[PDB]
């Protein structure tokens, strides 16, 4: 099934290397401009978007109108929201990197995260536009053996569960 995974636009903290879970942020002037420049460039099929408000308006601003599901929401960090990476423990930092082992403190495991996650994506019928967040398009890409590392605002397409079509940054 061909989807597209988009990331949200950029929020303050993913600007200043800070993790960024259920904390409800909002887009930056740039994030939007970000969300913006995908109107028109994403095909224009049907959409399916996180309820945290960044993605939300990733959505708008790219000219869709989607349909609210939680089980796109980025995992949650628990008592790690807004941890600077800085000073975050090595052993969550390295769990964080390899993307295994890694439970925050109150939050979601990485299991439950990405049960979720997967879950959802088993319910599609039909091609669609996910806006999403960094830590769910990682997940997919890792599953499909690429790594998922994609800049903000930016989206990619994959042949679930198969493989990657193609990565969309500009």
């Amino acid at each position: 099934m061909e989807l597209w995974l988009v990331r949200h636009g950029e929020t303050l903290w993913n600007r200043e290397g800070r993790l960024l879970g259920w904390t409800d942020l909002p887009l930056t002037a740039e994030g939007e401009a970000q969300a913006r420049r995908l109107k028109g460039a994403l095909p224009s099929l049907p959409a399916f978007s996180s309820d945290l408000l960044r993605a939300r308006r990733t959505a708008e601003l790219a000219g869709f109108s989607p349909r609210m599901y939680p089980e796109l929401r980025e995992i949650h960090f628990g008592a790690l929201e807004g941890a600077l990476w800085e000073t975050l423990d090595p052993r969550y930092k390295e769990a964080l990197l390899r993307f295994q082992g890694f439970h925050p403190p109150g939050g979601e495991s990485l299991s439950a995260f990405q049960e979720r996650v997967f879950r959802f994506l088993e319910g599609l019928k039909a091609p669609a536009v996910l806006f999403t967040h960094g830590g769910v398009v990682r997940a997919v890409l890792r599953a499909l053996g690429e790594d998922g590392l994609v800049p903000p605002g930016s989206a990619v397409a994959v042949d679930w569960p198969r493989r990657v079509l193609v990565r969309l940054a500009l």
